[PDB]
């Protein structure tokens, strides 16, 4: 397999349809060691990987708790084995309250919430980055998940700022990863139809961002090459795990596209 | 004057050294009326700005003030007249704590360090545009101070972030403005030799970020086909006046860089 | 005026809807005394430019003939008198043969066509800084006309191409033009109605591209949060002036965005 | 191995210290079957590809020869047998006369020769696409080689303009090659210190583009988070057989940075 012996951490899933449960599946099937992390709804996670093709340790992680991260290596090696460390980390969180996204004006998402989803979104990648480099490997690498924020786009809002920001975390954390000689970068990936996203075009977060959301993945399949199936997360697991690999080696702070080169076009 | 007519509020001030200072003093040098905004050293802001060649009525504006905000286009107005409206907003505003830039390690910026540097430096670019777009006029400008921050660089750190988190905010910035017919950009300044820059370079913030800024300030020059001189913030000024001037009426969401060219140069 | 006082070369004018001539007319109501090159067409050109708001010389330039080029500094001197050089000089130059846009295959195109496209629209950018430069003042400033080629699109094909080694020759041109105190940049423009534009929509180049443009055209008013008229070149005349002018003297080797800002949206 | 049962095309092998040599070499320790392509010294290719791990068929191929690229396809089809089609297409080519290249002034190089290097640094990408996509089998990757064009540079040139154009052809060929189910994309190396590279350090085309290299080349290792290896092409490699497996599969249009992020860093 692409990832045989290698050790690799991965953090967010929730549900069947979580980018990271792809991932996490796609890592297995390619022999990769997988540790877990969960937040908050820990029996839920654990029933859900149990669908996974290997059992792997999960470890409960609260990005936003500082007792979580500060324990989070020893935990870690506690589950791997003493003398083990990492080769591999997915960063695969995201969140923003639902004043920061969707219908509800840009200019009405108070602050705590637009903190709130920066912290989880943006600086979390730090935090992790910070918790598991002195816990891997020379050659690791540090991947994690990112929705194109060069141009603005409608509903998206402070989420895409999150992104924006979560860009420029991930070129620094290359610096410090790079002492480490770990690479840090982050796959871009076209809209995946997750439970939320299914949710949103349902008009969730209001009908207007449905609509527009939907516009959205119409246009995207349309101006990939190669198309892009918004129902099918494989082929950017198959990125992440590209980049876990050894076959990327010269590439850190970097975003990698895994949208079906629909940035690449404009119509 | 390019901006004669034109009533244009500038906030940032706080030095003589301050880029607003220069923004506000060529404004007022091509026939601006302006109203400037001050946060907390009212008495320091209203000694400095007692120097720009005519008076200008001083506000108080704490961006992280809900009921500064909230009450600032009504003060506007008061210090304008009712009847009239601002052709102009300049967004000169930036902090970072200290544990966010210069030696401390990156990874060792506590989230409360960071929010609070984002709530200024690029959260409250939205917060002033929202308090004042209901108080522009169509064909309106509003203007803020950027770093290019599209690579990581030594020391600058969290405040980089806080800059790739700026530029997304005006993408957006500029879609609401547009519903006014007003036009949102970032001004990409080169280096400045500001009382904290100079400070900086002194060691305030450890020798390793001295000498590391030091060698920016010298590399920008080097790679700037028409030079780069830190100690004039007239060039800076003059690109913030075109964009607040009717000269650029098609550019909107977007960046001009005003940093002697460097950044299309490698070397 | 913006730009009294200022000898300005502008190149580019054909029939009354090109960009140049809005260029012309807008550096004369802003007080620019100018020179004109014109292609080939020397009489219509001359009936053209009648029109303009003053009288302004017309010297003949093909940039494909190295005499022309060669002799064009001694030209444009005799025009504006011995002892005077050129503040100003616009590039509004473009041409690729209909192999290499519309709906003939891109794969199709062959290259005599491609790089005679190249040479008109790309090369002849730093053929004309390499004339001129030697009779223009410090403080300068040369303007190219782009239409942003970061990403491919239907029908523009290898005419987009060019447009990417253009915006590479800028860059270059500006190490050379700061060398004379010059500035070098270009301004990438929404599209314009122009008399070739109109063709192309109703069908000059086949149907499928005169379809796409219609759709592009649509699109950029959509995405443009200030929106776009394409019938009015006016926006775009007065950026070039801009450029043109003492109040972007920090910026170079750069391209502004005079798109309405559709280029900083995605939807 | 990586690319086991793929039959892949090099072009692009002159010397041991060809990028395409290692580009080889890898694709086939990772299982590649290969056709390589070589121009005019096809003895000295022979001779050169009898030291690559297993031996494969050589075909000529000069790109600037009609003749040669309509024959190609069949060629090719001669030498992997009937019925078989390629998995693979490395573009390894690049050529700028030495007026377009070096201290030769930027403005003192004739259209024939900057013509000539974008004929077949550019314009031939999109010949070898057209060649070869009626044999190739969907989930098919094309592999240009570029070097970061996005900033100019010392002595580089004409040859940055070749590169910022096969760009722009990498995003039209991601179009064409999309409906055979073929990606397109180029890697974006760090500098590699082959035969041509050392004689332009040792003053082949100058003493100050010499001094310049040797700058860029040693600021690239500053610049790298995980280091540039200059005398190590394996890493290059290694990403070329990245994008040539099914491990990137909703990458096209798009570039890859294997340069060790040295341009994600400023400083
Ligand atoms: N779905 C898309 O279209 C799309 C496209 C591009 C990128 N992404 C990104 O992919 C990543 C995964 O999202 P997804 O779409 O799979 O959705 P998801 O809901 O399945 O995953 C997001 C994860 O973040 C976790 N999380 C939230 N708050 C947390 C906290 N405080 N501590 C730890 N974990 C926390 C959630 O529990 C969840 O597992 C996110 O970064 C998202 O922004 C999604
Ligand atoms: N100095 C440089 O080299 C440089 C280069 C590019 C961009 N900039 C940017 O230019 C802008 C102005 O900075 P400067 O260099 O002139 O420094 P400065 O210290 O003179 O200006 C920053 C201003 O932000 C104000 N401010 C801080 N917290 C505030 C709050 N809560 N509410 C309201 N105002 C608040 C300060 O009072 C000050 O007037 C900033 O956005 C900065 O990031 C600076
Ligand atoms: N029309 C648009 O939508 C649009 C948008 C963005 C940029 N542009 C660019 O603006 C510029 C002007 O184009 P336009 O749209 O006004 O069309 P145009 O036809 O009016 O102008 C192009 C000019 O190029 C001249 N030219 C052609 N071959 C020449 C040669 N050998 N020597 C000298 N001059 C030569 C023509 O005579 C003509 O005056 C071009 O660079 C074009 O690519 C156009
Ligand atoms: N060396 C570096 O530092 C570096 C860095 C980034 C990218 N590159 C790129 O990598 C590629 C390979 O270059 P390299 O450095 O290995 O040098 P090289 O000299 O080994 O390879 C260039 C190849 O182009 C071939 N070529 C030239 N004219 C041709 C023609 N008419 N038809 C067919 N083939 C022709 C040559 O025979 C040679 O094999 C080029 O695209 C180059 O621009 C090089
Ligand atoms: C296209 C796209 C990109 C994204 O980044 C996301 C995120 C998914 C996780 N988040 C989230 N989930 C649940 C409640 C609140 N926030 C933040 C948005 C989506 C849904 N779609
Ligand atoms: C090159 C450069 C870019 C910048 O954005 C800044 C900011 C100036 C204002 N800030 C600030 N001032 C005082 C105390 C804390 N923070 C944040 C940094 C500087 C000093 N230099
Ligand atoms: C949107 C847009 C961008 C462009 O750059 C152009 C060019 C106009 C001048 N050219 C040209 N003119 C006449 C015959 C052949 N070529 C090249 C294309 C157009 C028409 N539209
Ligand atoms: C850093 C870097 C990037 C490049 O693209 C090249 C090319 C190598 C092949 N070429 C070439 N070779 C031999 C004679 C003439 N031209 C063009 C330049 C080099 C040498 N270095």
């Amino acid at each position: 397999g692409l990832l045989d012996g290698k050790r690799i951490l991965v953090s967010g899933i929730i549900t069947d349809s979580s980018i990271a449960f792809h991932i996490a599946r796609v890592a297995q099937e390619q022999g990769a060691q997988l540790v877990l992390t969960g937040f908050d709804r820990l029996r839920l996670i654990q029933r859900i990987t149990d669908r996974l093709p290997a059992k792997a340790p999960l470890l409960e992680l609260d990005v936003q708790n500082e007792e979580h991260l500060a324990s989070l290596a020893g935990r870690v090696t506690e589950a791997i084995g003493a003398g083990n460390k990492l080769d591999g980390v997915v960063h695969s969180i995201g969140f923003m309250p639902q004043t920061g996204m969707g219908i509800n004006p840009f200019f009405d998402a108070p602050y705590a919430d637009v903190s709130k989803g920066i912290h989880i979104s943006a600086y979390s990648y730090a935090s992790m980055a910070k918790a598991l480099l002195p816990i891997m490997n020379p050659g690791g690498s540090i991947v994690g998940m990112d929705f194109d924020p060069s141009r603005a786009m409608p509903a998206y809002n402070w989420m895409t700022v999150a992104k924006s920001a979560l860009e420029s975390v991930n070129r620094f954390v290359a610096r410090e990863a790079g002492k480490y000689g770990v690479r840090s970068n982050l796959v871009a990936a076209g809209p995946i139809r997750t439970l939320a996203m299914s949710a949103i075009v349902g008009g969730a977060l209001g009908e207007e961002a449905g609509a527009q959301i939907q516009l959205l993945e119409e246009g995207w399949d349309q101006r990939a090459p190669i198309g892009w199936n918004m129902k099918d997360a494989t082929p950017v697991a198959k990125t992440v795990c590209a980049l876990l690999s050894d076959w990327l080696p010269a590439t850190t702070g970097d975003i990698i596209y895994a949208d079906g080169g629909a940035h690449t076009q404009l119509l």
